[PDB]
């Protein structure tokens, strides 16, 4: 299986998360391409991937704002080759804000209108993902099983 993992992380929580999902994947026999959104490009980004996992933190406080590095890609999802593509989304937040992990919400929806297949619902980590370590391992686990 060929997986793509793209992430936008500010204080590196979602990045740690991405790393955990990657190693879970890799340990299962998947080929894993892990990329910081800082550096990526949308034009056919997803082409040649059997699985695309999108990760992003939630900022904003009183409105939803996507992790900084992430926005540009988000603006361009219609150009990644998403349709028919099998995808899952993940991100860090804090349940204390009005819009808990609203960036996961946003991304999936856009994916969905694009014609992508959400094979599993989004992992919405509240707090330090080093403290949800298991959750992480388990969601990685169910995404494989739903492909
Ligand atoms: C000023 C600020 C605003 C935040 N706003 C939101 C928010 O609107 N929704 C939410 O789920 N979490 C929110 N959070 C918290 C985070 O997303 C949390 O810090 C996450 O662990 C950061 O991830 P990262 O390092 O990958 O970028 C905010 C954090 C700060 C400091």
């Amino acid at each position: 299986a060929k997986a793509l993992i793209v992430y936008g992380s500010t204080t590196g929580n979602t990045e740690y998360t991405a790393e955990t999902i990657a190693r879970e994947l890799a340990d299962a026999g998947y080929e894993v391409d892990s990329r910081d959104a800082a550096s990526v490009e949308a034009g056919g980004l997803f082409e040649g991937f059997d699985l695309v996992l999108l990760g992003c933190s939630t900022w904003g406080d009183d409105s939803i704002e996507l992790q900084d590095d992430f926005i540009p890609l988000f603006d361009s999802l219609e150009e990644t080759g998403a349709q028919g593509r099998k995808v899952a989304c993940f991100g860090c937040g804090d349940s204390s804000y009005e819009y808990f992990c609203g960036a996961v919400d946003a991304i999936e929806e856009k994916l969905k209108n694009l014609g992508a297949e959400i094979v599993q619902d989004g992992l919405r980590i509240d707090g330090d993902p080093r403290a949800a370590r298991d959750d992480i391992v388990g969601w990685a686990h169910d995404v494989r099983g739903a492909i």
